[PDB]
C-alpha cells in the first residue's frame, strides 16, 4: 500500500481514476504496484479530457479512455467516414475540424525526445501529435497547436499543480527518475 496510490486517488476525479485502473488492468498492469504508471495515466487523461473540452461543441472524438474493442470500433467508423487512413497504432483523440487523429502525449523528459519516439514509433505520419511537459513545454506537429492558448494554458497550470502536489509529499523525485 504505497503513499503515491493513496496521493493519486485524492488528487484526481474518481472517473478518472477507475478508467485509467481499468485501462492498466485490461492491458495486464497492477495499479496498487505499478503506482508511478498509475499516476501516468490519470494524467494523461485527465489532459485528454481537459483538450477535448478546449475547443467547440462537437469538435472532438475522445478515442482515450474506452475498452480496446471500442476505441478501434468508434476509429473504424471514423475512417470510414472520412476517407482519413486507418492508424496502425490506437490515438487518444479525432478532430473533426481539422480532420485528423490526434496522439496526445504527456512526458517527465524534455518534449523534444518524447516527440521523436512518438514520431518515429507513429509510423503514421497521418497523426497530429501534440506532446506536453511537465516545466510547461508543449510541441506540436507542424508547429500547429490545434486549441488556442488559454485552453493549452490550463492544462499547463494542471500539469505543474501535479508536479508541485507530488513534489510537498517527496514521491516527485521517484516519479520523474521512472519515465
Ligand atoms: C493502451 C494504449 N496506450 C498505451 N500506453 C498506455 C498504457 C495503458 C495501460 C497499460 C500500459 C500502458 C503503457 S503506459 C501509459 C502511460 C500514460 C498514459 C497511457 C499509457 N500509452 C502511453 C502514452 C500515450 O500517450 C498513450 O496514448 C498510451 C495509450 O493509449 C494503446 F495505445 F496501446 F492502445
Ligand atoms: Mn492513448
Ligand atoms: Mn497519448
Amino acid at each position: 500500500g504505497s503513499h503515491m496510490e493513496d496521493f493519486v486517488r485524492q488528487c484526481f476525479n474518481p472517473m478518472i481514476v477507475e478508467l485509467a485502473e481499468k485501462a492498466m488492468k485490461e492491458y495486464g498492469e497492477d495499479p496498487k504496484i505499478e503506482t508511478n504508471k498509475f499516476a501516468a495515466t490519470c494524467t494523461h487523461l485527465e489532459v485528454c479530457f481537459m483538450y477535448s473540452d478546449g475547443g467547440s461543441k462537437h469538435r472532438f472524438e475522445i478515442i482515450e479512455g474506452r475498452d480496446r474493442i471500442m476505441a478501434w470500433t468508434v476509429v473504424n467508423s471514423i475512417c470510414n467516414t472520412t476517407g482519413v487512413e486507418k492508424p496502425k497504432f490506437l490515438p487518444d483523440l479525432y478532430d473533426y475540424k481539422e480532420n485528423r487523429f490526434i496522439e496526445i502525449g504527456v512526458t517527465r523528459r524534455e518534449v523534444h525526445i518524447y516527440y521523436l519516439e512518438k514520431a518515429n514509433k507513429i509510423k503514421s505520419e497521418k497523426t497530429h501529435i501534440h506532446i506536453f511537459s511537465f516545466t510547461g513545454e508543449e510541441m506540436a506537429t507542424k508547429a500547429d497547436y490545434t486549441l488556442d492558448e488559454e485552453s493549452r494554458a490550463r492544462i499547463k497550470t494542471r500539469l505543474f499543480t501535479i508536479r508541485q502536489e507530488m513534489a510537498s509529499r517527496s514521491l516527485w523525485d521517484s516519479f520523474r527518475q521512472s519515465e
